[PDB]
């Protein structure tokens, strides 16, 4: 029973103090409710140029990029091109180190290979050095025992998942995920002609944007505006309405539960908790001392298909940007919060939960 006016008030009353407390120059917010997105913009995209945030402003998604990676992988599974149960080495035969035996594509996709680190080392600058890195990696755990959140893990899953397609990652993503969903302002590389829409990120007063790195597209490199992001959330909320038959299955695969780690479940990029969930559960789970820790897992085998009564979410950050998306399929409500400052994840989660609580 929530009016447009009431929703607009709860968003303003939550976001205005958040931006003040967290020194955030600009935010674009979408709330999905009653089958439609509702857009709210605040502050500046570029302080020096005095450019306001608009619904066309592009923000760096950081790790929300992993949700695209997960869905693209799922789409490849649904085409018959890959299986999560396949050995990693099926897709990279040059990866001959015997520590790789028993490590599945599932493990790469869900951070359970056995201690792959948060980042691909900066000294890795091409495929040969990327191979050397993986060949020299000494797993700290057996496969399927420990979750360690890692770009070096899901980044490689993304790269290998598109090999059978024959397309480079960017083209596979655009052809198979972005274009079918009409996400026409979502970019791995922002064309010169669209650069005027690209916000500056801000860190400690300084303007910054994300730098190139190995496996950046697959782990943290996507830029988008709040409209394309609202439409991404809507496709993930209600995949039954997506026309492309492999893509709708890929969305389901990305929201399936593969592992339980405490009160959360790992999907492909997406993370889930059972709905109903209290704020403290989700807020506390997002603290870096939990989220970046190596933690034991319980296998969900076979994987559980998408549970509609879920809090489905993902944080994403770069040096200058902080974003969050969350949705509850049972209730068909969801939220996107894009900001040009990286501020603490628990603050993102608290604000999002508060706003969605208003819609029941
Ligand atoms: B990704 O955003 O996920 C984690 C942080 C989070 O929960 O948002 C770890 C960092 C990931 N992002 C990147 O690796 C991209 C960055 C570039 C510079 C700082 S983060």
């Amino acid at each position: 029973p929530v009016s447009e006016k009431q929703l607009a008030e709860v968003v303003a009353n939550t976001i205005t103090p958040l931006m003040k407390a967290q020194s955030v120059p600009g935010m674009a917010v979408a709330v999905i409710y009653q089958g439609k997105p509702h857009y709210y913009t605040f502050g500046k995209a570029d302080i020096a140029a005095n450019k306001p945030v608009t619904p066309q402003t592009l923000f760096e998604l950081g790790s929300i990029s992993k949700t695209f990676t997960g869905v693209l992988g799922g789409d490849a599974i649904a085409r018959g091109e890959i299986s999560l149960d396949d050995a990693v080495t099926r897709y990279w035969p040059q990866l001959t180190g015997k520590q790789w035996q028993g490590i599945r594509m599932l493990d790469l996709a869900t951070y359970t290979a056995g201690g792959l680190p948060l980042q691909v080392p900066d000294e890795v600058t091409d495929n040969a050095s990327l191979l050397r890195f993986y060949q020299n990696w000494q797993p700290q755990w057996k496969p399927g025992t420990t979750r360690l959140y890692a770009n070096a893990s899901i980044g490689l899953f993304g790269a290998l998942a598109v090999k059978p397609s024959g397309m480079p990652y960017e083209q596979a993503m655009t052809t198979r995920v972005l274009k079918p969903l009409k996400l026409d302002h979502t970019w791995i590389n922002v064309p010169k002609a669209e650069e005027a829409h690209y916000a500056w990120g801000y860190r400690d007063g300084k303007a910054v944007r994300v730098s190139p790195g190995m496996l950046d597209a697959q782990a943290y490199g996507v830029k988008t505006n709040v409209q394309d992001m609202a439409n991404w959330v809507m496709a993930n909320m209600a995949p039954e309405n997506v026309a492309d038959a492999s893509l709708k299955q890929g969305i389901a695969l990305a929201q399936s539960r593969y592992w339980r780690i405490g009160s959360m479940y790992q999907g492909l990029g997406w993370e889930m908790l059972n709905w109903p969930v209290e704020a403290n559960t989700v807020v506390e789970g997002s603290d870096s001392k939990v989220a970046l820790a190596p933690l034991p897992v319980a296998e969900v085998n076979p994987p559980a298909p998408p549970v509609k009564a879920s809090w489905v979410h993902k944080t994403g950050s770069t040096g200058g940007f902080g974003s969050y998306v969350a949705f509850i399929p049972e209730k068909q409500i969801g939220i996107v919060m894009l900001a040009n400052t990286s501020y603490p994840n628990p603050a993102r989660v608290e604000a999002a939960y508060h706003i969605l609580e208003a819609l029941q």
